[PDB]
């Protein structure tokens, strides 16, 4: 039972990611299972708690993800390097979470739950970006700048960036992506010196 | 005539697909709305998706002649470059609209190709738009002299994120806050020092 939960909201996920949450079907997740669409319904009683639980998976998976990738690094223009590549749409399980952030962005003006669950993975987000500048600056590799600030315009570049990739802006690639924010970084964060 | 059913039909679908979104949008909200049929509707529009993309046309050039007529007595970059930002900003009524529009776009465009060719022509105007500005501005000695390519990257970017955490209710995020951010970065990444 938590096994049979976990292969549909696995199953949805992609399927939400690929085909788009309004043209996913119950039976769409039934025939990618081989289970029936009560089932289904048994589980979770409307399309919108797919979405909504399958997302609260999602933003576990990722958070631990990136506690993995950063648990020894002490550096902080390393580590915020790869808190940046994390979020590179790179083929994949990657691109496929940025589609299903994308539609999270609209649903979200629509449906408070999922606002609710967007702004509290974007807060954690934003400030894990922020402490990691203010580390920055305290360690003396970082420009002294307001770090909030600094972490709102980060944030808003990476958004903006995964769109242009995901829409398939000409000249654009994940590694444009990496470079434009490397640069970013490097300029603009770094303390010249 | 039947110019003029087109155009409301495209006005009303506009206006229902930003505030409630694209899927949830039938042929007969449609319909009611203006008071007539589904088969009237089908007639110029012989599927929802031609109803988008129609829609989208049709916004893509307004946006363009409110923006022409807004900078046509601008000659100073700079300031040219803060209206054009301005223009940009999800305001209260038509602009907030169009953002909820473009947002689905987004989606939308990593399905469907005719979407994705119209957005990726409007926003390359802009684009070079953007570029040409910044250009401008580093031959009269008010910007910086930098690459106007990178840069018209980074500030369409920017844009595109700070909107979204407008539109998806971030914390302490309002639209004066937005133009507060997109005008500190002109001032300190592109004016001249
Ligand atoms: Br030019």
């Amino acid at each position: 039972q938590s096994e049979a939960r976990r292969r549909i909201l696995e199953t949805a996920w992609r399927l939400i990611a690929r085909r788009g949450y309004h043209n996913v079907r119950i039976h769409d997740i039934a025939s990618e299972l081989g289970t029936s669409n009560a089932t289904i319904h048994y589980h979770f009683p409307s399309k919108k708690d797919i979405l909504l639980e399958a997302l609260r998976r999602n933003v576990k998976l990722a958070f631990d993800r990136q506690v993995a990738e950063l648990h020894t690094i002490a550096d902080a223009r390393e580590r915020l390097v790869r808190l940046v590549e994390l979020q590179l749409p790179t083929p994949g399980l990657l691109r496929d979470e940025w589609s299903v952030w994308l539609q999270v962005w609209t649903e979200s003006t629509l449906n408070p739950k999922i606002r609710d669950l967007y702004n509290d993975a974007y807060d954690r987000w934003y400030q894990t970006i922020a402490m990691t500048i203010r580390t920055g600056q305290k360690q003396g590799v970082f420009r002294d700048q307001d770090a909030d600030e600094l972490a709102t315009r980060l944030s808003a570049l990476i958004d903006g960036l995964g769109i242009q990739v995901l829409t398939g802006k000409r000249g654009c690639s994940v590694d444009h992506m990496r470079q434009h924010l490397n640069d970013f970084i490097e300029h603009n964060i770094v303390e010249r010196r």
